[PDB]
């Protein structure tokens, strides 16, 4: 009988339990996430404040309900309080100090193994969420950070601003259980796998002619980034990269795919990234 | 010029052409299901009664018009009496007594593939038949999967249209043109059916909220020891039939076609666990 | 920075410009196409006359961007005049002489495959290019595809934007996110344009709303011994083409990728039946 | 009998007329501002490029109407030309090279009062023209306020109508009356911009939501060393134009009534801290 907590919004003041520093840690869509410590652990842990409306409440209920996940940022504890006069909602996390994602890779001979291992993780974020109901929308680099600098670091999703339920016999076909869009999860997902690979954009800028190439679909595998790179990734790039969501593959297919399936057996041969990741353009 | 006749519902009393016992040959979803002699022949035939409405009479009308399809079962005369002053319609089918799809399966105590697919053939013509006059049966499932006598060479026949609804009213133009329709439900079905006759238990279990997450998601498996010896060819076509999304399931016509089911002739025996696996009745 | 002109509809009467003869070059939906010289040139252009209404200045307006694509008819000049005090909408075009698709096929009595490709990579590009501005053109068929010259040189390109419509008003972002929008009817006309290239008839004959079931079903057959020499990789193309469910049909991007198609050059000459079957007409 | 052209949408190439550089000016809402050079004359000209639609057309026809008022910037003429397949509204303006109007401020001496007031004078005038033709500009900031010429006899002009909008479709009249119609966002700010021009620094600083606090209560200040020499008059116009309410906020041609605006000429030339607290960029 395994349970777990439901979530408890704390109404005493955030600075009876934490030290909030003004130490800004990532200033982002919701604000600035600032770096706080627990007086009692003195463990360093992040900071998100919000305005306090049911919208934001909502969000914080679907990350919470995600916290279990072993690849979501985990919410430690979430509290509401009064600043300025107007009613905040104060959320706390863990402290991902391990930086973002394409920031490591370029910080090193970058290997395809390790690409898939990556992909796999990030789908387990993607795989719990969709089974939960829950669609993210808003998986970019920008939200994969890792737990430590360490290389043993776990990769975490983070930011469910834009995040949001998809919902409220054995013949009964998925469309009679009811009516749900998760799919632009996956086409993140294959977005980011072509990234990783070689170490840019599938649709680059010129602005108006790239609406254009996403909604019609043309993108290449330009060489020599690619060539070394096999014709089943390349399909699995191109089944997430499907122009229409109807057609494109679901979270339950991507993981059961050999390549993320099996990330132990899968070849090292190097890829081009972390040279062409390395070109800032300051 | 081939032409059949009409429906023609008769307002006599069944009883002057029928002897109707009480006799229940399986309790449903419409009623009992009763079995009924042609005085004049005295054959045995089914009877099932509904409550005389107009979506009652519309359900008929399709069951009749499929009549002439091999694999559903037939509807000899209907009939609208009435009954305790309430006007009821009595609906005669032919008989069948070779027992539901999976009963006969495991009283035979070995299951070779190219029967499964004999079999998944003929569940498709009565689909393909339905679908091609814009019919979707809306419950295709074992229990509406029944056989014409406990004899090897019984034909399998679709049943119980409670369910079944229509799906509608220049060499370019195209399907979406032709006007707007679902009947991917049957294909679904078809695909879960497939999975039960390859192995002996559905792609789904229960935990039940959980399992109404399995569907809504696809995930299922093909585990050992039953599906190792199953070739990735049937696997493949199960998979198209579950695919979690209406428009990227395969279609009737499809099916037909794909090899497995276009030559059942000429197919592996390759021995299935179904039998075995079926007979864990748990009472 | 290239620019092109913007449409320019003129005012002054055609008869400054142009010499309108009574030469009727091909009888359509909108109306006669009339044969036209230039005055100051002496070239032959075509002529299309439509009702000036707002319905008709957008089609004009489309047709007048693609005309810089090459597979596709070139707007040479329009006029907005009076004629029988009716408002009209006079639209010029490079005149087509070398007839439709399927004439010219059949007048060289040995059609091999390498050069159905060719066209087919012709056509597509015709599609691709309207598609990658927003436009469907839902008038695709050989009528609407002709030669410029009885040259064996010639290009071919596709006429008449009567059906023409506008599908249209962070590097993640979704193409559903950048609006909602068809175009899946353009290549479904592709599908069918290339199995009459390959063969020499539709594949969906008549009988006729049973022909409208076959569409809707997706019933064809690749019979032999027109498809026999035919590859599998060919047959897998028209099969994409000819999805029935348009989501799920091939996009023009992808069509154009696809090798067949790619590598029009590289590509078998195995011959085809095309020519002898298109002798047929059946007068 | 005073009459103007109307506007023209030329329709032939824009390289016909100009030589158009690579040359970014500005980016801008819209798009990048470039520099283009008239091939007959050989002078500087500015160019806006849009997508072309009835919002952008209409915007555009705006301007143009605008056009004959000295502080705003002159649309030469516009284009109608097809840009990648896309229908494009290129836009030629005279070319502002003064540098935008805080930017001119700074790089000087002290800044008298009565400087400011005939900057606040020439900025009303293009105000009071847009909204004695119905037009209200809705995007009045210095960023769109630029000086023709470096020159110090330049003439501030008003730019940027891609938020413009026009207000509307017996002399005991109403105003009411005549019909319903904002135009006070463009008094509002005239205020923040004669605000700034006193001192160096608006009247509300960010401290975000508190900011929006701030806006709606309608609270600023003053402050000494910046405002203690400048005028209870001064203060009182700027007060009357930072109203809260619109209904009560100053008109235009109030506004342009005002003594310290009516007599720029007979001004206080007291110096000003506006130069030297400007200079605080901050990089
Ligand atoms: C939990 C959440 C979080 N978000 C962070 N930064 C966010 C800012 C908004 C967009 N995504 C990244 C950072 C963090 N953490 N830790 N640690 C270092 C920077
Ligand atoms: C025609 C129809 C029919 N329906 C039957 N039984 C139905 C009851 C409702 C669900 N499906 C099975 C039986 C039959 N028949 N014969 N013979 C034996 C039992
Ligand atoms: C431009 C357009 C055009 N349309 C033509 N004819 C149209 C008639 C309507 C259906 N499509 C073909 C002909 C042409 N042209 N040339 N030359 C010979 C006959
Ligand atoms: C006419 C219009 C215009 N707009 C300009 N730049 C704009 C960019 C958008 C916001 N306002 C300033 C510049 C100009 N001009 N000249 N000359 C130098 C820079």
């Amino acid at each position: 009988f395994h349970v777990k907590s439901g979530l408890q919004i704390k109404k005493n003041a955030i600075i009876d339990d934490y030290k909030v520093t003004s130490q800004v840690l990532g200033l982002g869509i919701n604000g600035k996430v600032l770096q706080i410590f627990n007086k009692r652990t003195q463990e360093k842990f992040a900071l998100k404040m919000l305005q306090d409306c049911p919208k934001a409440r909502r969000e914080v209920e679907l990350h919470w309900r995600a916290s279990q996940c072993p690849h979501i940022v985990r919410i430690v504890d979430v509290y509401e309080n009064l600043y300025a006069g107007r009613k905040c909602l104060l959320i706390v996390m863990e402290c991902l100090d391990g930086g973002e994602l394409f920031s490591r890779i370029q910080d090193r001979a970058f290997t395809e193994r390790e690409a898939s291992e990556i992909m796999k993780s990030i789908g387990e974020a993607i795989q719990y969420l969709h089974s939960i109901n829950i669609a993210h929308r808003d998986v970019k680099p920008e939200n994969l950070l890792y737990t430590s600098k360490r290389p043993n670091a776990i990769l975490k999703l983070t930011d469910f601003g834009f995040a949001k339920e998809t919902t409220s016999p054995y013949y009964v076909a998925p469309e009679v259980l009811g009516p749900e869009d998760k799919s632009c999860d996956m086409w993140s997902l294959g977005v980011i796998m072509y990234i990783l690979l070689c170490g840019y954009p599938p649709f680059y800028s010129i602005s108006p002619g790239m609406k254009t190439r996403i909604r019609m679909g043309q993108y290449e595998f330009p060489n020599p980034e690619w060539s070394e790179v096999s014709e089943e990734v390349k399909m699995l790039i191109r089944n997430l990269l499907k122009t229409e969501p109807t057609q494109r593959m679901t979270i339950t297919e991507f993981m059961n795919h050999p390549w993320i399936m099996q990330s132990t057996k899968v070849p090292q041969t190097p890829l081009h990234t972390s040279r062409v990741l390395k070109e800032d353009k300051e």
